[PDB]
């Protein structure tokens, strides 16, 4: 019957000994329950959960660095040292036999690509992609499930994944790490500091599945702003990765090759109605755009845009073009002009460099 | 019926009459009954525990002592205690059972010792974090009353170890949840007093399981977030870090070991000596615990794998002047303000 059922979802996976010991017992329990009982569809719930788990599966990881590098540097310009890191991990992996997992942490100003990046490392690798977001939670029992005695009992987000991805290689990314709760409601933080655990990670267990999951070769990827919030055990068992800003001459490559164009395939412009200079673009960057992140770029750069766009529109004009002398009509006064107040030093000022 | 499981134990009075009784009010209902149902399970639960059965733990000090060190580098004051565990089972003719807390800096090898302590003791291990647990009901259980109940972590955890006298390794037992649902630290109270776990008293079986002769370990990375009827229950051991000579004997015999392993290199492709290590230590992994440390062996031969494998090189030579550019910047420097001082600078040290 649903015996059956779950037997032959169980033939394929590679399954360890104390997992197929309690699905035994959770079979042998089903067998001489009456269907009308609630007992009944809460241990087939149990085998349905215990079954639907990848426990051998494991994706068919991409293990050529020309491949993997040509689609991590064709969707992020700069970050040497996220792109050096994933190399590095799939040469790893190559030297040694099989897949492995490990435990990262990327942590830089707002704008950056800490995010973004992580989509593009699990195409790269060929690993399955998820994204756990923590911002302000407090609720344990999304780590660790609850038990199954409760009526809606669930098994918690990493098992939901697991089942989800179906395979035990997967790229979890926890987006906002340290902006997680920490309150009266609950205390995740530490249900977290059991979860990336590098060495009993290999061993953990939620509340709804009893037995043991084996999350060491899961690639885990936080992404944090600061790190002061973060507590100290987390810090220590996370490999924290800086990923800083950008100067005006990668923020110049990031706008020609993927804001603009980005911004252009969303607006519907192309280069003969609209057209931004490499010029106009540095001037934009070295007047209005001077922090570590590019989103206030694509915002500036998406405001131009529109506001040729408009023009089209409308009878203001059938092409527009962007000049150095006309940015201030699109995006307004510029906010940096002058560096110097003085450009002869009397002889009692000193022009000192500060951070 | 299944009066065998009986048969391969020695149960006591109590739980003798409580399964006596069960099985009458088994025999005197029929299948296809809620109420069977219940007490099968229960009457299955009560005689899957063990009741008299214990391992025949390990009491030879030399052989102890030699499993103890195999696997862990100079944490002297936690070996001299199992040492002494060992000392007294011997010279108390039986088993026994204590409660031990281990706390000090992350990354010492608290969690990590508790598996050699089984290893050295002969003892089934058990570990059972508890961080950020809210409900009660981990510890302690349903009652038979509600569907779906079961026993808490410590009746699954003999049921699963088969004896008595197993090795519990209770982690993170300062970062125990006590906010709006439930407050497991009163039953872990109740669990960790030597005079109450002789009858633990769970809420699915009724009956109470002496727990004496479980060697109970807590981990703790501070002591200020436990009760203090709580840490007045245990026996506080201090696993203090480790300093620069320690760490090196700690990277040279598991660190750089255990990393050539998990990245398939050897020494003959990529190799660390004592002077590159100790000059790593001394600028990077200035710290208490080791992980840090691990983290930086794990970069260098991580960065030696990728310079292998992209064909650059066949064999990497990371020497004093070379390990800049697979570390990144010292995190501190060597050098001194001053190598040769003049008048009026005098060098002194501080705390
Ligand atoms: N080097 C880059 N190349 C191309 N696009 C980039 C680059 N860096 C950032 N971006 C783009 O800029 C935006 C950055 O957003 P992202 O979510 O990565 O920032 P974040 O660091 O996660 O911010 P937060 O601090 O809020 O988490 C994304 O749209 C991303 O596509
Ligand atoms: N003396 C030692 N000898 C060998 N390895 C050690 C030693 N001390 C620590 N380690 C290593 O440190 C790693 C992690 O240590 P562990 O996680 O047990 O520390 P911890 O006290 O649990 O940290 P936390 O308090 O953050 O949980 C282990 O793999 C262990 O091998
Ligand atoms: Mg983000
Ligand atoms: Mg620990």
């Amino acid at each position: 019957a649903i015996e059956e059922k779950f037997r032959e979802r169980l033939k394929e996976l590679v399954v360890p000994k104390h997992v197929m010991d309690v699905v035994d017992e959770e079979l042998s329990k089903l067998g001489l329950l009456d269907n009308h009982s609630s007992e009944f569809n809460v241990t087939r719930n149990y085998l349905d959960w215990l079954t639907s788990i990848p426990w051998g599966k494991y994706s068919n990881e991409n293990l050529d660095l020309a491949r993997a590098q040509a689609v991590l540097e064709e969707d992020h310009y700069g970050m040497e040292d996220v792109k050096k890191r994933i190399l590095e991990f799939i040469a790893v992996s190559q030297l040694r036999g099989s897949t492995q997992g490990k435990i990262l942490c990327f942590y830089g100003p707002p704008g950056v690509g800490k995010t973004s990046i992580a989509r593009s490392i699990a195409r790269a690798l060929n690993r399955e992609y998820f994204r756990f977001s923590v911002g302000g939670m407090t609720d344990v029992a999304e780590i660790k499930g609850h038990r199954r005695t409760y009526v809606g009992a669930m098994p918690g987000k990493i098992i939901q994944c697991l089942k989800k991805t179906k395979t035990e290689n997967p790229l979890i990314l926890i987006d906002e790490v340290d902006k997680i709760g920490r309150g009266y409601q609950g205390d995740p933080s530490s249900a977290l500091l059991e979860l990336l655990d590098p060495e009993q990670n290999a061993n953990f267990l939620d509340h709804y599945l009893d037995v043991p999951v084996d999350l060491s070769k899961v690639l885990f990827i936080c992404t944090a702003n600061v790190t002061d919030t973060i507590p100290e055990p987390l810090r220590d068992r996370m490999e924290m990765i800086n990923v800083s800003g950008y100067v005006a001459q990668e923020k110049l490559a990031i706008a020609e090759r993927y804001l603009v164009p980005q911004a252009r395939a969303l607006c519907g412009l192309d280069e003969s109605k609209a057209k931004l200079s490499s010029d106009v673009l540095t001037l934009l960057i070295k007047q209005y755009c001077r922090e570590s992140g590019v989103r206030n770029l694509q915002k500036q750069v998406e405001k131009v845009l529109r506001k040729s766009a408009y023009k089209i529109v409308s009878g203001e004009a059938e092409s527009v073009e962007v000049t150095p002398e006309n940015l201030q009509d699109f995006v307004g006064k510029p906010v940096f002009t002058v560096e110097r107040m003085y450009d002869v030093t009397p002889p009692g000022v000193v022009m000192g460099l500060a951070w």
